[PDB]
C-alpha cells in the first residue's frame, strides 16, 4: 500500500517507488549504526516494497 516516510525512515532492505514508476530509495535504516528520520515525509515517496522474509 502507500507509505509516507523517506530514504532515512525507511526500513532497511525495503525500496520505496514514486508515483511516477520510478525507484525513488531503499530505506538505509542500517541496523549497525543508529539512525531516525520520523520527522520528514518525501512527497514522491508513494510505496515501498519492503522484504517480508
Amino acid at each position: 500500500d502507500r507509505i509516507a516516510t523517506n530514504c532515512c525512515a525507511g526500513t532497511k532492505g525495503c525500496k520505496y517507488f514514486s508515483d511516477d514508476g520510478t525507484f525513488v530509495c531503499e530505506g538505509e535504516s542500517d541496523p549497525r549504526n543508529p539512525k531516525a528520520c520520523p520527522r520528514n515525509a518525501d512527497p514522491r515517496i508513494a510505496y515501498g516494497i519492503c522484504p517480508l522474509a
